[PDB]
């Protein structure tokens, strides 16, 4: 039907290779160029060009294939935003090892548990992950061999990446002979990023189907001569992921930040002359309050960018202001479809449009039938970026997506007339009650730990605000307790008059289970 949304036709059609052999082609002709900036770090002020980048790279990935890394290992990269991150994650690409990006502020455990399920050969790790890496290799018999990312000399008796590369490159290496290894696009795994969280394995497919969106003038950025863009978001997640490999393609000059502060962000963006930003949602709150921004030229700013982090009118519409921009660039996407796959189109809340390859329609919660224009139903996307699905859990691969190859976001959604789709109040007596605000209240008493409200179906009443309950761990705290508590904080409507399920978790807040859950407890 005319009920699936498709995008349009991109610029830049896809390109054969893998995306390993369209980062080594693009970087080696940017790296031709002598002083193409290909990253810059903001803290220490240092440039690192595309020459350096490209042949560190192709040293890498030679060295890792020497010793021994092919299609059937992976390797984990664990460090803040730095000048050196790329260098083992362009390596990887360029002879088809999988990269599986560790969160560096991972506790020891959250790290252990993403490394269990990606099962890394070798660890690159900067300096100060090291402990925790070290500890966690105790426990993973497969890390055979741990890299310092940001040193030049061996660190603690570890090689650094320029120690390990001159132990196995051969003799006469020649970076710009090197050719990367050509293989499956689609059966190797290209990143295995972190979503209990789960690996999702994402082919190379999808990152040269993303290497189409970065450069089309509707979907990604115009390629431009002396483009900057200031990049605040985690290398180790998608949005920083896959912005990233795109700029590189691009020949762009990433700046990066690996921890915000408000004077230096801003000056960053006037003194590098940045086209572009990109920032987490809690940022745009942020800056949404700022008020230094007017103190700063930042007339070469075009952008600021959410990635597949949806965010509501007001909080964009604020920061629009702020930086007197006309919109914000938002979008949505998951880590299992790779980087957004709506996105605000160049030139309300609209989650923005289907991007190039894609196709989204949004389906019945009851029965899954397809609805139509501005009918309110999940989310579903079908195209190129979607994973091969989570390693070693095709059980929870299978639920997400489906055999036609629809990925069920488990987002409501629906699309205007113009295909814009928009991402998305318990009724007492006909008094509205804003769940958000009773949850708000149930976690701020020190014995609730998380708390979900939903509507327990009373057709007397309409429906009663409910809530399903997960206690601090020694906290004890009964139903009447808590809709005391409710109640001595907000107007009679608001009461909580359906009462409290105690659970161990709560189901963003999946509101037709908490419902379901109400409904089988209560009636």
């Amino acid at each position: 039907a005319k009920n699936i949304k498709k995008g349009p036709a991109p610029f830049y059609p896809l390109e054969d290779g893998t995306a390993g052999e369209q980062l080594h082609k693009a970087m080696k002709r940017y790296a031709l160029v002598p002083g193409t900036i290909a990253f810059t770090d903001a803290h220490i002020e240092v440039n690192i060009t595309y020459a350096e980048y490209f042949e560190m790279s192709v040293r890498l990935a030679e060295a890792m294939k020497r010793y021994g890394l092919n299609t059937n290992h992976r390797i984990v990269v664990c460090s803040e935003n730095s000048l050196q991150f790329f260098m083992p994650v362009l390596g990887a690409l360029f002879i088809g090892v999988a990269v599986a990006p560790a969160n560096d502020i991972y506790n020891e455990r959250e790290l252990l548990n993403s490394m269990n399920i990606s099962q890394p050969t070798v660890v690159f790790v900067s300096k100060k992950g090291l402990q925790k890496i070290l500890n966690v290799q105790k426990k993973l018999p497969i890390i055979q061999k741990i890299i310092i990312m940001d040193s030049k000399t061996d660190y603690q008796g570890f090689q650094s990446m320029y120690t390990f590369v001159t132990s196995h490159l051969p003799p006469g290496f020649n970076e710009y002979d090197f050719v990367p290894e050509s293989f499956d696009r689609d059966k190797t795994i290209a990143l295995i990023m972190n979503s209990l969280p789960k690996g999702v394995a994402l082919p190379h497919r999808t990152a040269c189907v993303r290497f189409s969106h970065a450069r089309d003038p509707i979907f990604g950025n115009q390629i431009i001569p002396d483009t900057a863009i200031l990049s605040v978001v985690p290398f180790h997640h998608g949005f920083g992921m896959f912005t990233t490999l795109g700029y590189l393609i691009c020949g762009f000059r990433v700046v990066l930040m690996y921890r915000f502060e408000e004077e230096l962000f801003l000056r960053s963006l006037q003194d590098y002359k940045i086209q572009s930003a990109l920032l987490v949602p809690t940022l745009f709150s942020f800056f949404a309050k700022s008020t230094l921004i007017d103190k700063y030229d930042l007339s070469n700013l075009h952008e600021i960018a959410s990635g597949g982090a949806p965010l509501s009118k007001e909080v964009g519409e604020a920061v629009a202001k702020r930086f007197h921009l006309p919109g914000i660039r938002q979008g949505y996407g998951l880590t299992e479809t790779t980087s957004a796959i709506l996105i605000t189109p160049e030139g309300p809340g609209a989650v923005g449009k289907v991007v190039p390859f894609f196709e989204a329609k949004v389906v019945d919660l009851d029965t899954g039938k397809t609805l139509g224009v501005n009918q309110r139903g999940e989310l579903c996307v079908r195209g190129p970026m979607i994973m091969s699905g989570y390693v070693n859990n095709p059980e929870a691969t299978n639920a997400l997506i489906d055999k036609d190859g629809w990925l069920h976001s488990g987002d409501i959604a629906y699309w205007d007339e113009d295909e814009h789709f928009f991402i998305v109040l318990i009724k007492y007596k006909g008094y509205q009650v804003a769940p958000a605000e009773l949850e708000s209240i149930l976690l701020q008493h020190p014995n609730i730990f998380d708390a979900g409200v939903a509507g327990l179906p009373d057709d007397d009443a309409g429906e009663l605000p409910a809530a399903v309950v997960v206690l601090e761990h020694g906290k004890t705290m009964t139903e009447k307790e808590i809709v005391d508590y409710v109640a001595s904080q907000v107007t009679t409507a608001k009461k909580l008059r359906g009462g409290v399920v105690f659970v161990d978790e709560v189901p963003k807040l999946d509101a037709r289970k908490i419902r379901e859950i109400l409904i089988k407890a209560k009636k």
